[PDB]
């Protein structure tokens, strides 16, 4: 009915939660604790070894990117906050004592959107999903006696009907690995950071279950674009919506802000990087921009942003000057536009239902972002080198999956034996493969499986699910270099 | 009964195109935000992600960037605790900080983020290499007082000729200064002359960690021994630093307040991180570490600092993976005892820290806290930095930087006219090698050279000296600007060891 941010900035935790009535200061310190938790996480440093667009120190990695993004998100936050202050609406919306947490949650959400991304990015994603799709064929789930699923337990046997449904969800879910979903899993089950509910909400960018099949509801198309959470994170996400008063398939407000921030940074950075990596020159870039635009009315957005960037940078290095100004001008037009977009739609963004991005529009601003994106896609991401690396990464991840396949091939009893006894005599290979998986991952497997009723007819299905989930955890946790090196060492191509 | 007005220290003016007049709280906030945007998007910061911290680059092992980032958070924590400790004492308004909370914390955070910015490849050993090479060329020893017959300086213009006395002094300062390359001094130079970020005066003050001129000779004043420990600025940054002290009301050889905060932060992060890293890189195990700590400490009054911090970390860990738990708790406990102690230390000495004269660190003490930091440091120095691998890499880096210096030596060997000719004509016919070497130097560096030299009166007897100075300064700029990997690869390429 209203807008009360005290009911959205939830400073409680999942375990050992702070309790009762807290002062402004004590809430501030709670969210500070969240900051210290995240910044000192292994997952963040691991970001410094994952590649952004290219694989050259001045070229950005997911860390320095996430860091520039952090600053853009903070800028947007502050502008929203003080535009609400100028409208004398802070107290009205419950934000008068939550300024700190507001900005901080945005900054940290920015800092860790990339946290759950696999090696080689979208192509590691691809590789994983294609491999598993070849093994599980979620397409074939009415039952067929020619069901191409290679896994005994997950085939649809005619008769058993609830079990068939669980089989459906398991197949689809395992075949929809996604970076964001993996990030929720990572932040909850594998790292056990025990963040505030608000922070976790800040991560949850899409709201579609990975096990989802068919067309998504019309009114939620944008929010259910990609999978947001896995079948295993389900009860946790339910709990999360309960704690942040989110409707089914709805989103946490602050997310929009960070998402906006993301877009902005990445766009200009990519062009800059393309000029460091020599893919095209500055004047050439200015030309591709000027052409792709095309509608030059006197005093439009392109003139201000791009053409003024270009005009200044020609008289102290010209390339750096041009991109500095391009970033500045872009930010100075787009950040307040995003802010205003947020405020003008605050009721629906607060309900978590608003089916649009802040910078998705017929706006000139939106068109400017699309301009940048087009120029990059046409003349940067098509650079033969970028594509070589994409092909390579796909082979490396497909290959690691093939190497560890022996573990997914074991029977329930055999694998359980392997988990319990540690070193099994009649499975030398599978044993050593198993020990190569990370400790945290194996613990997560053990914990998940131990929570299941072992006499239930569902048990073998859930176990296969959590085993595949173990393998995907392990592979998607690697840095590009590590995944590559592991693939080459295991393939006996190097020592 | 001196004064404490932070409005007179948090200077939000700039060197060029400065904002002017009477600004509101909000407009000042935006000024310092601008500073943040300036620094975070600098090439120098990303270059930090490719320079090594203690070990070489695993992923979970820290680099100067992720370190500087963790440091950023510790510095912010200390800042906030000082600020709200002053708020609880009802002293913000009293000290002029009531409208400068944002800038305070922000200046600390960004100073933390870029202390490492001016560091050479291979760290202290790149530093070593540079200074040793140049010392072999300039022998600043022979220029103390009294000119000499046997003056081993290989550079014609900078030998002390008996008679010319002002020139001899300038010669002295040039030799010493070129032979005292330092990361912090290079950072001031980097932030002013090479990057031209045009930060607020307060921010630049935040960088200036030591206050000794690199050209300094002899014992440093007794009352300033800690602040003049290492060189803080180069002979070329001199007029800038003068201007800086004028804008931040600093006495000669004095320091900017907030610096102490960041310095404290630095120490803390690095200490625990290193031990953690040593356990990732397998140098020793956790239980072994606990043992080396417990031994280096001494007996217990089960309730002393070691008990709380380390022993509670170890126990809380033991109830279980174990490694990560132990180091998480170790960091938490250390921070929770040391950060407020640092904060308190800052507030209890605020008059002298504000005067910029306070001759101590916040965590340099007979304090138990201080002793705990020293404990960590000792354990690392004995059982981590002595790991044969770390030392291999130190030796290697020294060879690489010594070698790059030898490769570019032909440029320092040219005469004034010849090098000038090379700068102006670009491609000179009778110097194929030197020409190509020159073009390999970075554009920003060469521009800085040209600008510096153009500022000089060309008919002055000082001119050839200043030019040689700014030329050496050009070479040191170029070499210290490299990442470890780049310096290494360039050295190998240029040596024809690979393509
Ligand atoms: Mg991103
Ligand atoms: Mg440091």
């Amino acid at each position: 009915a209203q807008i009360d941010f005290r009911k959205k900035i939830n400073w409680h935790r999942r375990y050992r939660s702070p309790q009762g009535v807290k002062t402004e200061h004590e809430i501030l310190r709670i969210f500070e604790s969240d900051r210290g938790r995240i910044i000192n996480s292994p997952a963040i440093r691991r970001l410094q070894q994952k590649t952004q667009v290219f694989p050259n120190a001045a070229v950005r990695t997911r860390l320095t990117h996430s860091m520039e993004v952090q600053q853009v998100g903070r800028y947007i936050a502050k502008e929203i906050l003080s535009r609400l202050k100028e409208l004398k609406l802070l107290e009205a919306y419950g934000l008068d004592e939550l300024t700190g947490p507001f900005e901080s949650i945005v900054e940290m959400s920015c800092l860790m959107h990339d946290i759950g991304n696999p090696p080689f990015g979208h192509f590691g994603e691809a590789a994983i999903n294609d491999w598993f799709r070849q093994r599980l064929h979620p397409e074939d789930a009415q039952p067929l006696t020619d069901d191409r699923c290679s896994v005994a337990a997950l085939r649809l046997r005619d008769g058993e009907e609830p079990l068939n449904e669980l089989r459906r969800k398991i197949r689809q879910d395992l075949c929809h690995f996604e970076g964001n979903a993996q990030g929720i899993r990572l932040v909850h089950t594998l790292m056990r950071m025990n963040l505030t509910w608000a922070q976790v909400g800040g991560i949850l960018k899409y709201t579609r279950p990975a096990w989802w099949r068919g067309e998504t509801p019309e009114t939620h198309h944008y929010l259910m674009k990609k999978p947001g959470y896995y079948l295993s994170e389900e009860a946790y996400i339910a709990r999360l919506r309960k704690e942040l008063n989110l409707a089914l398939y709805s989103r946490f407000p602050l997310t929009w802000i960070m998402e906006a921030a993301d877009d902005i940074s990445y766009c200009v950075a990519d062009l800059e990087d393309a000029v460091e990596k020599r893919i095209f020159t500055v004047e050439q870039l200015y030309h591709h921009l000027h052409e792709a635009w095309g509608q030059h009315e006197k005093g439009s957005l392109f003139s201000l942003v791009v053409e003024n960037a270009w005009e200044k940078s020609r008289s102290r290095s010209t390339e750096d000057q041009f991109f500095m100004y391009l970033r500045v001008n872009t930010l100075n037009k787009l950040v307040p536009y995003a802010a205003q977009r947020f405020i003008d739609n605050l009721p629906a963004i607060f309900a978590g239902t608003f089916n649009h991005a802040l910078l998705e529009d017929a706006s000139e601003c939106s068109d400017l972002l699309k301009l940048y994106k087009n120029v990059a896609v046409k003349h940067v991401f098509s650079h033969p080198d970028v594509e070589r690396l994409e092909l390579q990464g796909y082979r490396v991840i497909s290959g690691l999956l093939e190497i560890y396949r022996p573990l997914l091939s074991l029977s329930l009893s055999d694998f359980t034996e392997l988990v319990e006894k540690e070193r099994v005599k009649r499975f030398p290979i599978e044993s050593r493969l198993f020990h190569k998986l990370s400790t945290r991952h194996r613990l997560a497997y053990v914990e998940a499986v131990s929570k299941l009723p072992s006499d239930s007819p569902e048990f073998p299905l859930w176990e296969y699910y959590y085993r595949c989930r173990l393998l995907q955890d392990y592979i998607s946790g690697m840095t590009d270099l590590y995944a590559w090196d592991e693939y080459r060492r295991l393939m006996a191509v190097e020592q």
